[PDB]
């Protein structure tokens, strides 16, 4: 029992028939739940001290199903430029031409590649002009470049984060009389149980800072949890700097793909040329992340079976639990104890609806029941005993003026003779 509760007294009704007493749960409890593993247990406090019932409630498992929000894909790619240098006031090498690059229209001097469909840019660097640099004119030449992006490996990923958590909680009920039941309960949901019904008054179950973690997806390999938020907007040396609308967008590195801006370093040398990209190798990024993972004191596994993204709890839960109880009777109490017993006196009428008086002197170690039959049969006897002497009396009905009554008495079923007797006196 991680966490132990005492039955309030408000809600606990209890009565006495003798010997065993059986209490009435009526109220609601609030309760810390259990950590992982762990139970959760109500403690029942009857009128004696050695009278213990326990409700356990066994923490199974704290799930929590990834509901999918904002997504992106991306994969490994690879920078390959194109160069063509032309001396000043050659082809497109003009006075300012050159400085005053687009990005996006492609230079003539490479009108040959034909159409495409990729992810491409363009550049224009001036270079040393003079006869050094094989230039009748001076002044700057003009290294015209197209440069674009290839798809290194022939397999793509899916990002993402969670918009919402939805929380599934296992638990396993061993009542009071030890019969044991396995329910599970969402944060709205109500379950019904033997002695009344259950449901979760808080949950604040969650994953702190999902604002701080996004995952990532391999088809048909699994996930990965990255230690970073969602990037809603491609950023420069981050996870989708570079990112399509689906995998073939990516496998083709299609010009539909965003990308951040100025990936592409270069490095422009007279007629030589090196386009290089420092790229977040997203195929590493999701090995470093192989799904089974522990972040705060949450595991982070894959659904068995339809694949999709859990959390399991750890430790301690963030949840209380609503215990409703229908006026559930819950026994027991302690054995009967043997009970020593004397005639007092038998004072009263005979045939009379006041009926006669008959007392005894009983001595127990402990609160029990006597239980006397006379040797007919007709009239029982049944008087409260207790842990030491107390004179007990009731109404008993004679038709005899004498009277000489042998009863045979027992509080722990060995009966035991005991003779009443008395004069029975009318009412008329």
């Amino acid at each position: 029992c991680s966490e132990l509760i005492q039955a309030s007294s408000r809600i606990t009704t209890c009565s006495t028939e003798g010997v065993n007493t059986k209490c009435r749960l009526s109220g609601t409890a609030l309760i810390r739940a259990g950590s992982v593993g762990a139970e959760a247990c109500l403690m029942l406090k009857g009128v004696k001290e050695d009278q213990t019932k326990f409700l356990k409630i066994k923490t199974v498992s704290s799930e929590l199903s990834c509901r999918e929000g904002q997504s992106y894909w991306t994969g490994s790619f690879s920078p390959k430029c194109l160069s063509s240098r032309r001396c000043h006031l050659v082809g497109e090498c003009h006075v300012n031409r050159c400085l005053s690059w687009r990005d996006n229209e492609t230079s003539a001097e490479f009108s040959f590649v034909g159409e495409s469909t990729t992810m491409r840019e363009n550049k224009c660097f001036e270079q040393c002009g003079g006869w050094g640099c094989g230039c009748f004119n001076v002044n700057p030449s003009c290294l015209f470049v197209h440069t674009y992006l290839q798809s290194v490996r022939k397999e793509a990923l899916r990002v993402f984060n969670c918009i919402d958590w939805v929380h599934k909680l296992t638990l396993e009920i061993t009542d009071f009389d030890g019969s044991v039941s396995t329910i599970d309960l969402g944060a709205s949901s109500s379950r019904f149980t033997n002695w009344g019904s259950v449901s979760l008054s808080l949950d604040a179950e969650g994953i702190s800072g999902s604002n701080s973690f996004s995952f990532i997806e391999s088809p048909g390999k699994g996930y990965a949890i990255v230690d970073e938020p969602f990037s809603e907007i491609p950023r420069q040396g981050f996870l989708g700097e570079i990112r399509c609308n689906s995998e073939s967008s990516v496998l083709s590195a299609h010009e539909s793909c965003l990308r951040a801006p100025n990936l592409i370093s270069y490095k422009p040398m007279i007629d030589q040329l090196e386009c290089t990209t420092n790229l977040i190798d997203p195929f590493v990024v999701f090995e470093r992340g192989s799904l089974p993972q522990t972040r705060n004191d949450k595991t982070f596994a894959a659904s068995k079976g339809n694949r999709g993204v859990q959390a399991f709890s750890k430790g301690s839960v963030q949840a209380d639990l609503t215990l409703m109880f229908d006026n559930f009777e819950v026994d027991f109490v302690g054995a009967a104890v043997s009970c020593d017993a004397a005639f007092l006196n038998l004072t009263g009428c005979y045939s009379c609806n006041a009926g006669a008086r008959v007392c005894l002197s009983i001595t127990s170690t402990g609160t029990g029941s006597l239980s006397a039959h006379n040797k007919d049969g007709s009239l029982h006897i049944v008087l409260p005993s207790e842990n030491g002497t107390k004179d007990q009396c009731q109404i008993l009905h004679f038709t005899v003026p004498e009277v000489e009554e042998e009863f045979m008495y027992s509080c722990d079923g060995d009966e035991r003779p005991l003779l009443v007797k008395g004069t029975l006196i009318a009412i008329d």
